[PDB]
């Protein structure tokens, strides 16, 4: 599968945007929240 991009923190390959940050990752939209706020990256689960 992994059709569109894969979120590098949830894997969400449904996003309506993805957007990179200073690594050029690919978040969905949540997974970045805490890099807006507080700059320190998502700890999520795998
Ligand atoms: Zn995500």
């Amino acid at each position: 599968g992994s059709e569109a991009r894969e979120c590098v923190n949830c894997g969400a390959t449904a996003t309506p945007l993805w957007r990179r940050d200073r690594t050029g990752h690919y978040l969905c939209n949540a997974c970045g929240l805490y890099h807006k706020m507080n700059g320190q990256n998502r700890p999520l689960i795998r």
